[PDB]
């Protein structure tokens, strides 16, 4: 027994069996479902125009037969589609980026299919680098309206987690390429899955994202030195990672190039840095740093705004240091 939901641009069929799967709490199978046909429907006008059709509420995530109808009334619009298409109408767009509230639904479901067991994501040891939290979508997809990239930029995400970031980034712009690097094993062993499901459901909708690898590694090794030292953008959720790994990451990130850019959880350099006599070896002094403007309505668990921080490399502040030297 088994549901299934047809591509709006001919992949293999999505199918669900039956009983639907529980996520967690807020999120199941029959809902992803719902939620998949209705985001099809905004790619295709002509889909959503052939759902109205009296689709009015009848179904019940508890009934098969409910939720087949509903997969069946579906199925069949796409049929016709894909007979339009054969006509004289314009076939969808198949080289599109998906838009920020299809972004949101594919990253859903892709995690719901290969974080399976989500508590042993939190099997860390406490106080430790290794510590575990995601980054909301929303403030990926400030970060993404803010700082703009191009296809001459390189995204890396230090500690990627399931890789739910750059997945993220990868679908929204359009880089060269786009790394997520991960050293535990179980953050890292579902970054395989996240990654397989990525593809396969952006196929499966028919959109485009740009080139990105999810590594299994560690970002502090020899080889990382280099690569973080050629990164145009980095994203990194050092919240928990402690003294002496960010200090290992200045070290790092003194070899970037001008206008190289570090989106961080905690700062790097200080907001109020005054470059002086005293602080010449500072990492402060060859870089701009800026608090992100904070999302309305975003509680963290200190009771204040969840906070990220824009580093610019900027070697001129050091430049004018010394000029300012030279003189008075
Ligand atoms: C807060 S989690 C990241 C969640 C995801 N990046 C996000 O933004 O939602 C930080 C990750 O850093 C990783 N990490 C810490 N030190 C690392 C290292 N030296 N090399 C690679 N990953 C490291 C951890 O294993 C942890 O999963």
């Amino acid at each position: 027994l088994e549901l299934r939901l047809k591509s709006p641009v001919g992949a293999e069929p999505a199918v669900y069996p039956w009983p639907l799967p529980v996520y967690d709490k807020h999120h199941d199978a029959a809902h992803e479902i719902i939620e998949t046909i209705r985001w099809v429907c905004e790619e295709i006008p002509d889909l959503k125009l052939a759902m109205e059709n009296y689709v009015l509420i009848d179904y019940d995530t508890k009934s098969f037969e409910s939720m087949q109808r509903l997969c069946d009334k579906y199925n069949r619009a796409i049929d016709s589609i894909h007979q339009l298409w054969k006509g004289t109408t314009q076939p969808m767009k198949l080289n599109t980026r998906p838009s920020t509230g299809l972004l949101r639904h594919i990253l859903q479901q892709v995690y719901n299919h290969s974080v399976t067991d989500p508590e042993k994501l939190n099997n860390y040891e406490p106080f430790s680098p290794e510590v575990y939290g995601e980054t909301s979508f929303d403030l990926v997809a400030q970060m993404i309206d803010e700082i703009k990239m191009t296809d001459d930029d390189l995204f890396v995400d230090l500690g990627s987690g399931v890789g739910q970031v750059v997945l993220q980034v990868a679908a929204a712009t359009n880089c060269k390429h786009h790394y997520g690097v991960e050293k535990a094993d179980i953050p890292a062993k579902y970054a395989e899955t996240m990654d397989r499901e990525f593809r396969k459901w952006m196929k499966w909708y028919g959109k485009k994202h740009a080139e990105y690898t999810l590594e299994r590694g560690d970002f502090l090794s020899e080889e990382w030195r280099e690569r973080i030292a050629n990164t145009s953008v980095i994203f990194v959720n050092n919240f928990a990672f402690g003294p002496e790994v960010d200090h290992q990451l200045k070290e790092r990130f003194a070899n970037m190039k001008e206008g190289g850019r570090i989106v961080s959880s905690k700062p790097f350099a200080p907001l109020n840095f005054r470059i002086n006599s005293r602080n010449l070896s500072d990492i402060g002094t060859i870089m701009r740093v800026v608090e992100l403007s904070p999302l309305k309505g975003s509680v963290s668990w200190t009771g204040k705004p969840v906070s990220y921080y824009l580093h610019t490399i900027d070697r001129t502040i050091l430049e004018n240091y010394f000029s300012s030297l030279k003189n008075p």
